[PDB]
């Protein structure tokens, strides 16, 4: 069916094609969902670059995982804060993804801008108080505290995604993170306090992913865990250092941390699921690599090899 | 670019693809996104129809909806009540299209599966006080009581879908929608049952429409206003008529009222925008198509003509 190219371009989701070959990768191509999103009309926006959806308050870590995914030739999921062209404002989702031909390597950019405002505002207002039946079967996958997935969105995906990557014969990484002197920045700062920090190292985990697929969850109180899919060995290796690199850099003042600020422990497991469709050994893989990631520098990532 | 196909077929929205030859309309065809949405693995749902998803509180007059469009061989539009295979609920705002190649008239259909649950959440607990920057910003091009589009989102999306409707020569048809005897229902049933009442009347409109770019806004206190792309005279005049229907079928007791029940005047106009690019005359045509419907039937839809 090469009709079903044109009726997905007619989507409810912001399509955008990019020319690589041109300098600072113009927009060639612009679907109705995203006039309708955004308030831009094609003809105002062909031949330009998409960073005028941005403004000042856009978050400088995610617009720099662009940039380094782009030069490097790699897909990124970026949530940013863009502006339409009457001033108003929504979250975007945007996924990009290169496009080879024939080892036509990147020839354009896929750019998908999915609104998620409301799940932005909802999410934020879950951890206060804010009863409706409706409302509790939402919370049923998602955390109060951070606002991120829970245990039981990993788990049930950890199923359905290690089928799909079995059968497209894609790679299922799980990255364990866990705070390091938690319990002294609660006991010394203050239990409140240390779930700010949570909600401050979780919201900044929640960015910058590497494909559509990927995510975050919260898998205990001071515990953390991302799924991945399609990522080589290098590329997990960079992604896992550079979270460690994020949260050192947020530099919340930790008084038991030796460093002087929170950090990280991070220890990941790649696994194949075609080969041996094993579940639940990447994560006990993964939870012994940040035992390991624990001692051996208590501000590294960890693969277990 | 051939390959677009392949990387839009890995997006976050549900993409299903069911064949017509068959009887009940099986499913084809299902990507990544599906089985991430609703816990249905590829091999579990591959022949069968989509229906697994719906259970006895599903809206009995959106799955009417979506029978009759199928049958008639027309695109819907309608947000559903889905519960996943582990049995969580998540809100599906599906788009059915037919699939046309070379006058091979409905091959197949095309279902696009949208996760709206935050959205319906959000947007309900916004009529209750529930401050937020963001969240005022939302609140922008959202009506309060009503939880749907505001005036505001109505007329910019006036001008942009006036410009694609031009570019593909699509028809732009706007319903003007308006409450009859509505303060007879104020005055005696209560202004706060008037805005139940809207409430009522606002979530019974926002649903089942034709294509993924329509879409229901609050013009007045008592009027609401729907802007609809690609519809031919006879489904413009149907779809009013049967919107009209609806509300009477809700059959909410107004003493007021002489037929009993509160009911809508619709005056609806379409318009081919690439002929005359003239804005705000077809809101001035379906108004005085409202006037018209008001004497003409006081519960019917009257199209300018
Ligand atoms: C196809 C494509 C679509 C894009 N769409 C958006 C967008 O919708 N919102 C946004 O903030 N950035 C978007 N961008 C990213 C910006 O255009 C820009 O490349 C990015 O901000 C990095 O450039 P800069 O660091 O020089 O500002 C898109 C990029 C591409 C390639
Ligand atoms: C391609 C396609 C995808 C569909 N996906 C869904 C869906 O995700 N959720 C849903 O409630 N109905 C979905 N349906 C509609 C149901 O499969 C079914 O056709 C509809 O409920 C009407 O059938 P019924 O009245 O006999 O129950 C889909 C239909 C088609 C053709
Ligand atoms: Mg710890
Ligand atoms: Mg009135």
């Amino acid at each position: 069916q090469y009709l079903l190219e044109a009726i997905v371009r007619d989507a409810r989701d912001g399509i955008t094609i990019s020319d690589c070959s041109r300098p600072d990768n113009p927009l060639v191509f612009v679907n109705d969902a995203f006039t309708r999103m955004t308030g831009y009309d094609a003809e105002e926006v062909i031949g330009k670059n998409c960073r005028f959806l941005q403004r000042g308050d856009i978050n400088l870590s995610a617009v720099h995982t662009i940039k380094i995914a782009m030069l490097t030739h790699e897909p990124c999921l970026v949530t940013l804060k863009n502006y339409r062209k009457d001033g108003t404002i929504f979250w975007n989702e945007l996924s990009l993804t290169p496009i080879i031909n024939k080892n036509g390597l990147i020839t354009h950019y896929l750019g998908i801008q999915k609104d998620v405002s409301a799940q932005v505002i909802l999410n934020q207002t879950l951890h206060e108080e804010n009863s409706n039946k409706e409302m509790l079967e939402y919370l049923v996958n998602i955390d109060a505290l951070t606002g991120l997935h829970n245990r039981r969105f990993l788990e049930d995906q950890l199923v359905i995604q290690w089928k799909l990557a079995s059968r497209h014969i894609n790679t299922i990484t799980i990255f364990m993170i866990d705070i390091d002197y938690f319990k002294a920045f609660n006991d010394t700062y203050g239990h409140t306090a240390g779930d700010e920090a949570l909600r401050t190292i979780a919201k900044t985990l929640n960015n910058c992913f590497m494909r559509g697929s990927d995510f975050v969850a919260r898998y205990g109180g001071e515990e953390f865990t991302i799924l991945a899919i399609g990522m080589t060995e290098l590329q997990a290796h960079e992604y896992s250092t550079k979270l460690v690199q994020k949260i050192e850099n947020l530099n919340i003042h930790h008084k038991g941390s030796p460093l002087g600020h929170l950090t990280i422990s991070l220890g990941y497991s790649q696994a194949n699921p075609q080969y041996h469709n094993d579940q639940n050994l990447v994560i006990e893989q993964a939870d012994r690599a940040l035992y390991s990631a624990k001692v051996e520098g208590k501000n590294r990532a960890v693969a277990y090899r």
